[PDB]
């Protein structure tokens, strides 16, 4: 897999993780985002496995 663009004031990137289930993913990407001091609206497209968070 899954992907996840962060579209920030101050940050902005990539990064990738592995897991079994969309589910998981989401509750490691929301504290990867909190540790970056990161806070927004987070989209997900089931298609290309990808989230986006902006912001």
């Amino acid at each position: 897999t899954y992907k996840l663009v962060i579209n920030g004031k101050t940050l902005k990137g990539e990064t990738t993780t592995k897991a079994v289930d969309a589910e998981t993913a989401e509750k490691a990407f929301k504290q990867y985002a909190n540790d970056n001091g990161v806070d927004g609206v987070w989209t997900y497209d089931d298609a290309t496995k990808t989230f986006t968070v902006t912001e």
